[PDB]
């Protein structure tokens, strides 16, 4: 991955995205979707779809949001009041920590 | 003679020669004079599911 003050972007058009295969995961704790139901992601047809991926402490999970306030969200990535979209995250203690 | 299992974080402590707990006089003693050594570690992702 890449640090939160340089996130990863990435656009994605001209495919099939079949969000069943994120949805019915049993291994991410945070997956809370804004403009829609995500129950309704595979009724949708879309195009330009944004992707941005980084690493945070576990803390600012809260941060990113819209209308929030903090250090992380006025300093590395704000979010546009009216967002449309979802957020993804999840612990990576496993492979992103060292002794 | 190695021995494998799984138990929680607060317990590790209880895996020390002459110590007092749940774990040590229920499911697993070790002598008092034991010989040998003791290796943990964390195994999150592996062993939990949301």
């Amino acid at each position: 991955f890449a640090s939160v003050y340089a996130w990863n972007r990435k656009r994605i058009s001209n495919c099939v995205a079949d969000y069943s295969v994120l949805y019915n995961s049993a291994s991410f704790s945070t997956f809370k979707c804004y403009g829609v139901s995500p129950t309704k992601l595979n009724d949708l047809c879309f195009t330009n779809v944004y992707a941005d991926s980084f690493v945070i402490r576990g803390d600012e999970v809260r941060q990113i949001a819209p209308g929030q306030t903090g250090k992380i969200a006025d300093y590395n990535y704000k979010l546009p009041d009216d967002f449309t979209g979802c957020v993804i995250a999840w612990n990576s203690n496993n492979l992103d920590s060292k002794v």
